[PDB]
């Protein structure tokens, strides 16, 4: 209840991927003091390095970040993260679960978040966000909710984009469960995402025996630019680092839906400096 | 502090009474001993999945936190440790021990050493702890008694 | 010496590649009535089909085009073409020469050009351009010059870009040998073509590892190659192609500033936006 | 179309004056015979590489253009350039004939390419003969006396001695 000039936001982003968080914060006009990202995939690091002009400070493997590092690099105002899901998804019959394999990476989040939260008696605003898949074991979801002391919000990107993408979002961001706004920028239909001379079989996309686009006489799969449009990224956002079409598709498949993250981040504008 | 007081214990150990047995074996007074298990006033509280941070607050404060088995149980132990730790600025004594078998994934051993900021005592079993003497560089009852011996210099003995 | 309203240009482009000719004509402001392209590579066809929004009329293999087709699809004001060079380059030791292999594709050009030439007594302006590599056999170059009744102009894209690319241009375009203009859009240095956080080892790429990033040395990216050859960034980011496929398409292409230099005097002959 | 005049010939045939011998064999008057070879008023003019459109224009007009030999691409494409340079311009309905011989042993792609460029299907005889003389009109496929039989219709278009 006291007055002070609003300051730019300080972000710790774990499992950053293609820097969707920084992109969304920039798109909202929120000034970013600093943006520390933990990421191991070199292609994703190159995407974030190029597209944001060396602003991101990369720190490598999340398991190489100590509590002392969080204290010395901080304070942080926002801690975001979406850990790998291959060992959480029920589609994988070889899944090792939340506690083994790559699932236990979640606990790294749980670790660093606890290292990053303000000490008791510090009333400064502090927000965090953890994302993962809906198609996980019920026990895994219960245990994540237990460790994070929060029940998740289910958001499907199909409501504000042309992609079937239901995800769980744990966090304390203001108004996470509030209804999503369908604006004019939203490309609700797959047809709006296709390149010239292509027709969409379906209205929305799924994560076989389906080539979701027709071109002239032939069937065809989605292109990376059209997938970027589907996921809400700028066109040619992932056109860096000389990677194959399949690697680019992999990167886009693991990412966050840009409009969903924009919806989740929008209330931050009333807490931090805005350009 | 102002005098030695009896110890208060939180046990996620495999075996609800190993810690209380060792403590009474060392002659250390016990003001509280709360036992929980992983599954799939001394009191048993059942599944650790039912123990919230609020429960740890209400039942606490705790002076000792023990866990393990002679694994996923480590992360539940770590959660209870975080929930029972004294807040920053509280210099009151607080100790913990986690035991497991040496026959574990090398990745698992490294992960536990990282999370606990401590290297294990090799004895065959691995014992992580912050008791004096468990500082290391880079049944199971009598060994835990030997490791717990420094607790006699921090809490009231009868 | 007579008056008439300037009309949009009608183009026949053989071995069109990624439609560099249409791109250059649009960039000069020249209105394009029609653009008929012969091309067989489906990646290139998709590039030109998307980047120009179905304006290009594709006709497939150049060998499937007859004289009747040229008459019926025409008249044409500009006939351009750059035939495959892998059987003309002395770099290739398995080259079959101008008269065999893919070299003889040149004669298809020679054929269709003669089918598109205005008949005697037709004073209408008519222009043509044929392109190929300098590193060809001297006999093959002599033979091309004899068949086309023209001597080639040597233009190296290194003068208006960051790429070593010397090519022979036969044609009757006005002032092909005139000096090239180095403008402000021209990125003469490889450094000006790199993405953020990369340093250029050399001033002009000669297509080793041409760039440095952080601590590792690296090769050129496709967007950087696009900047090097004068194309818009992400011009070839279509059709789900591997990095080698994009590299292939860009390596066979024309240098955009060079084609702009060659096409610019056409503005005094056809309708301009 | 006033009256029959002696024939004028341009020969890129491998085997000089073969066409002249065949024309004399058929009793056709010859007003001009220009002969050239590919290498690597009856004249031999040497390398076809030295013959230009202007030379064809000045030595012409020509009524008959012959080429071939009893890779195959170079010979045919030189013959093709000469055929193009000597052809009557559009609107000139004067008689103009050509013949190209090659061996049957050739790449199928070569045969299809020659048939495409000449807009004619070959007469098989073993050798291949493309031409526009009456009788060499063929549908789609699935020693000088040969040229004598092929050239027989020429004595109905040009003056005979
Ligand atoms: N040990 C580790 N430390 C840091 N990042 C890791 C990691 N193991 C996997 N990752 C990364 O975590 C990411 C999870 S997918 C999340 C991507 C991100 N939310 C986006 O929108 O782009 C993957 O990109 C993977 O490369
Ligand atoms: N038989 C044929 N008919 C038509 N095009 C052919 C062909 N054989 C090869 N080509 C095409 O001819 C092109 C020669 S490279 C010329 C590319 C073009 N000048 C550009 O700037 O993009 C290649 O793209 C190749 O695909």
């Amino acid at each position: 209840g006291s007055a002070e000039k609003r300051k730019p936001i300080r972000v710790l982003s774990l499992f950053d991927g293609i820097a969707t968080g920084l992109l969304v914060l920039k798109d909202l006009g929120i000034q970013v003091d600093r943006y520390i990202a933990s990421e191991v995939c070199e292609d994703s690091i190159t995407v974030g390095m190029v597209r944001h002009q060396g602003k991101i400070m990369y720190v490598g493997d999340v398991r190489s970040v100590t509590q002392k590092h969080i204290q010395e690099w901080g304070p942080f105002d926002l801690v975001i993260g979406g850990s790998p899901c291959n060992d959480l998804s029920i589609v994988n019959p070889a899944r090792k679960g939340l506690y083994e394999g790559t699932g236990r990476l979640f606990f790294e989040f749980y670790r660093l978040l606890h290292d990053a939260r303000p000490k008791e008696g510090d009333d400064r605003p502090f927000f965090w966000l953890f994302e993962n898949v809906v198609a996980m074991g019920v026990s895994d979801k219960r245990d994540i909710s237990r460790f994070l002391e929060s029940n998740p919000v289910m958001i499907d990107a199909k409501e504000v984009s042309a992609a079937h993408r239901a995800r769980y979002f744990w966090g304390n961001l203001p108004g996470m469960n509030r209804p999503l706004a369908s604006t004019v920028n939203d490309k609700l239909e797959l047809q709006e995402c296709l390149e010239h001379g292509r027709i969409a079989k379906f209205s929305k996309v799924r994560t076989d025996q389906h080539f979701p686009v027709f071109m002239n006489e032939k069937e065809d799969i989605l292109w990376c630019t059209e997938m970027e449009r589907v996921f809400g990224f700028p066109v040619h956002y992932t056109d860096v680092s000389a990677m194959s079409h399949l690697a680019r598709q992999r990167l886009l498949g693991r990412s966050w839906s840009v409009p969903v993250i924009r919806h989740l981040f929008a209330p931050l504008k009333e807490y931090f400096a805005c350009v």
